[PDB]
């Protein structure tokens, strides 16, 4: 599906190229850059709070838990995706996997089926 890892901080460290595809950033554009530039707004400026949260507590809210949400494409339009996220350990230091399942084309169809 779409697959993004960011570290402690939400920098995403891999993007693979279903999510190029999906998000419309390449591979070295989005490395190196903060995982809310995915999202919009209010979310874009809280994720970092969020992930600061979840560091500081040790207390899961979403970790393993899918849930929809509403991500960015690098044009500003926005859609809806499902998303899941695993903690991992490397180097010692905490890195978060996301699987993204993009969810566009239900949502049209079930809009479209409420149409007609
Ligand atoms: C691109 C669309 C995304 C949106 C709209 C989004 C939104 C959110 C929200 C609302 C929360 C906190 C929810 C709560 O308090 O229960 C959250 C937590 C978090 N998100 Fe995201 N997120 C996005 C993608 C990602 C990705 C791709 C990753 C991993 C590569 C990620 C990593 C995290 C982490 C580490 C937390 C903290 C987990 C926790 O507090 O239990 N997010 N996100």
């Amino acid at each position: 599906d779409a697959m993004i890892v960011i570290d402690g901080h939400g920098i995403i460290q891999l993007f693979s190229t279903a999510a190029e595809r999906l998000f419309g950033w390449s591979e070295l554009e989005a490395i190196g850059q903060n995982v809310n530039i995915l999202m919009p707004e209010p979310d874009r400026s809280r994720h970092d709070s969020y992930i600061s949260r979840y560091r500081t507590t040790s207390d899961p809210h979403i970790i393993g838990i899918g849930r929809i949400v509403t991500g960015k494409r690098r044009d500003g339009t926005t859609f809806p995706m499902h998303l899941s996220i695993g903690e991992m350990q490397s180097g010692g230091e905490p890195y978060f996997t996301g699987f993204v399942r993009d969810l566009t084309e239900h949502q049209q169809t079930q809009a479209r089926l409420q149409e007609l």
